């Protein structure tokens, strides 16, 4: 019963519910809005909660699910590479994962920049890529790890993990097994990570914002719902979260199309069956 079809059912209503709700209005106080011409949201009904807002000229939330704290962002579109870049090292990012294929990325028409598998200067700010290692997912999916290393003058200079999922298939989800790989080496890449700033005494480890886990697909809505999804089931702190309330977590500190797909929430549904996990809120 507690997963059977009327449950699901039950969270499917409440799920369509709020994503009706928090709709964007034209300039809605709830969304971020662009400064002038130059353009913020890579698709236009896909917006930035402004109070979770990471930087004023990003599709780019903090998200709290439970107590799993992350950032979601949309793929950054070519004219945002300089402050995406800077949001990543002021963040002091233990990992960032990026869930559009290496197809996509390549494919023009997408608008994609491949601003992680090569070096280049954007601005101020000069990056080196470098790769590391590869772990196999499963399925065949595999995860190629690089370190981005991202300089400033007047800044400290940061290094930043990358888990990319270069063979993500381009137009059907990962199983529930890939995305618990998945959730595990991102979240261990971020542990190893934050523990080298911690043991330098970095003030980072003292500030709420920063130290997250960054994650983008394409739009930062689907794939990388579904992994932070994965990610907060895979946190110890996160007993009696719902995935009612993890879904609605997402929605309302990012948009209502958080996990926007029925085949990413039979994933997350999966995984908290695995777990009994409550899938809605008594």
């Amino acid at each position: 019963s507690p997963y059977g079809p009327e449950a699901r059912a039950e969270l499917s209503s409440r799920l369509t519910t709020l994503r009706n709700t928090l709709a964007p209005a034209t300039n809605d106080p709830r969304y971020l809005q662009a400064c002038g011409g130059e353009k913020l949201n890579r698709f236009r009904d896909i917006q930035c909660r402004r109070q979770t807002a990471v930087r004023a000229d990003l599709n780019a939330n903090y998200i709290q699910v439970g107590n799993t704290r992350t950032i979601a962002c949309q793929y950054p579109l070519q004219s945002q590479l300089e402050s995406h870049f800077r949001m990543l090292a002021e963040n002091r990012t233990p990992v960032l994962a990026v869930l559009a294929s290496s197809s996509e990325i390549a494919n023009q028409r997408f608008g994609m920049p491949d601003y992680f598998r090569q070096s280049g200067t954007y601005g101020s700010i000069t990056v080196e890529s470098k790769m590391t290692q590869q772990v196999g997912l499963g399925d065949g999916i595999m995860a190629d790890m690089y370190t981005l290393t991202i300089r400033e003058a007047g800044q400290k200079t940061i290094s930043v993990p990358v888990v990319h999922v270069g063979n993500h298939p381009d137009q059907t989800a990962v199983s529930s097994e890939v995305t618990k790989a998945l959730a595990s080496l991102v979240d261990q890449t971020a542990e190893t990570k934050r523990n080298m700033y911690e043991s330098k005494g970095s003030s980072a480890v003292a500030d709420d914002s920063k130290l997250r886990p960054v994650i983008h697909c394409r739009a930062g809505v689907g794939r990388t719902a579904q992994l932070i999804g994965a990610m907060c089931m895979n946190d110890s702190r996160n007993s009696q979260l719902s995935v009612e309330d993890m879904v609605s977590q997402m929605r309302v500190q990012r948009n209502g199309i958080m996990v926007q797909k029925d085949e990413q929430l039979d994933v997350l549904i999966k995984l908290a069956e695995g777990q009994g996990r409550p899938l809605l809120n008594s």
